[PDB]
């Protein structure tokens, strides 16, 4: 009953993969929600064709800006902002799916997957999904990031939806 969405990864527009991710609507319903139907383009809107703004190997891979594109943008499905839902779920590994912010409830549609366990992130940040399939194309993302964070190539969602 949880639902599940998947990303079409291309890379310069070379389908690289698949990941799908597990969302924890039992947990989290409305910041789930938001992820879902962004993931659809139910709303009108959403993360498709937006690209990966930025990876750091061995922390976390961010996107989720399809407004501005250039990482300061994005928006929820409730308005421009919405509350940080609970802190119930940490970061407790690779492929923890997490909402980025800017500070206290100022969740937009930017997200992040852990590539690893980033316990100094909980409590900052709400966990809200997990990569279910795909880890090893989000391993691949990695190569193409960088530890300042820019990437190398165009890492982008070419196709995203509801399984
Ligand atoms: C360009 O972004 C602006 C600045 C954050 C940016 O300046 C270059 C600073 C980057 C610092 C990078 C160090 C690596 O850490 C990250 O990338 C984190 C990891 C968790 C998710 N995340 N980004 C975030 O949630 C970050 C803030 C952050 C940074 C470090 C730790 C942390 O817990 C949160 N927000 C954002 O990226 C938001 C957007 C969601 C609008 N951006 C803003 O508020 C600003 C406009």
């Amino acid at each position: 009953v949880n639902p599940t969405v998947f990303f079409d990864i291309a890379v310069d527009g070379e389908p690289l993969g698949r990941v799908s991710f597990e969302l924890f609507a039992d947990k989290v319903p409305k910041t789930a929600e938001n992820f879902r139907a962004l993931s659809t383009g139910e709303k009108g809107f959403g993360y498709k064709g937006s690209c990966f703004h930025r990876i750091i190997p061995g922390f976390m891979c961010q996107g989720g800006d399809f407004t501005r594109h250039n990482g300061t943008g994005g928006k929820s499905i409730y308005g421009e902002k919405f509350e940080d839902e609970n802190f119930i779920l940490k970061h407790t590994g690779p492929g923890i799916l997490s909402m980025a912010n800017a500070g206290p409830n100022t969740n937009g549609s930017q997200f992040f997957i852990c590539t690893a366990k980033t316990e100094w992130l909980d409590g900052k940040h709400v966990v809200f999904g997990k990569v279910k399939e795909g880890m090893n194309i989000v391993e691949a993302m990695e190569r193409f990031g960088s530890r300042n964070g820019k990437t190398s190539k165009k890492i982008t969602i070419a196709d995203c939806g509801q399984l």
